[PDB]
């Protein structure tokens, strides 16, 4: 494995398939995560986060393209109405101290350059495990069945349109979770429009306190076109 502690520290992992980014985006404090380079699979070592009500960090796997930065050949950014199949597998080791989720962060907007992010489209997130009393952003419009499970819907009409599909009841494991349920329930919603495109499909820790010892694992994102 490969110790990152640099706060937009990165390596491509999978045989370039997905992207591993240690991401401290929101605050100065220290944080390092431990990545196994073929799995692409993380152990947050350390994290000396204390940021209050908002996120210090979100230490992250992805396919696709963050902020520019694309994956290898991962068929993405690809329009939402030419998206037949989305379904992705993670694994995640939860710990019983500090306030995080364990979270997928998806993007969309409207056009295909993601270099200045993703201004007028939508993040939708689908959290599966968290502690601390943490909350999505925005407020909650909805539960709905969806993709096999419950999910409380988080909607925030910010700069792009938060949506968060919270579990009923948190899980340390999906396989083949069907993305394209969430999208379509999103889509249905008006927080998501057709020809938006989806530009990345990530998962990891939102991080507002602490979060040593969160691990991500078993990793895998597919993307079938119409
Ligand atoms: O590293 C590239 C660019 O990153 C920008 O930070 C973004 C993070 O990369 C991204 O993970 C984070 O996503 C948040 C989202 O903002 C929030 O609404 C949601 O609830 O949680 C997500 C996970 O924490 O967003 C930030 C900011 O948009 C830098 O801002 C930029 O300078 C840098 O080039």
């Amino acid at each position: 494995t490969v110790e990152l502690c640099g706060r937009w520290d990165a390596r491509d992992v999978a045989g370039g398939r997905y992207r591993v980014i240690n991401n401290v985006w929101g605050a100065e404090t220290a944080q390092c995560i431990e990545v196994g380079l073929e799995t692409g699979n993380f152990t947050i070592t350390r994290a000396d986060h204390d940021n209050g009500n908002n996120v210090a960090a979100y230490p992250a796997i992805y396919f696709g393209c963050h902020w520019g930065a694309c994956t290898s050949n991962s068929g993405l950014p690809r329009r939402v109405q030419e998206l037949s199949d989305v379904r992705t597998s993670w694994t995640l080791t939860p710990i019983t101290t500090g306030r995080w989720n364990a979270a997928y962060d998806i993007w969309f907007s409207p056009v295909t350059n993601s270099g200045n992010g993703y201004s007028g489209g939508a993040e939708l997130m689908i959290w599966l495990n968290w502690n601390g009393g943490v909350m999505p952003g925005g407020s909650r419009v909805a539960t709905v069945e969806l993709a096999g499970a419950t999910w409380e819907v988080w909607y925030a009409d910010w700069d792009w349109n938060y949506i968060a599909y919270r579990r009923t009841t948190p899980t340390t494991s999906v396989s083949e979770l069907d993305l394209k349920a969430f999208i379509d329930d999103a889509v249905a919603r008006g927080y998501i429009r057709p020809e938006w495109y989806l530009h990345a499909v990530e998962t990891g820790f939102e991080l507002w306190e602490g979060g040593a010892g969160l691990r991500s694992a078993d990793f895998s994102v597919t993307v079938q076109k119409l």
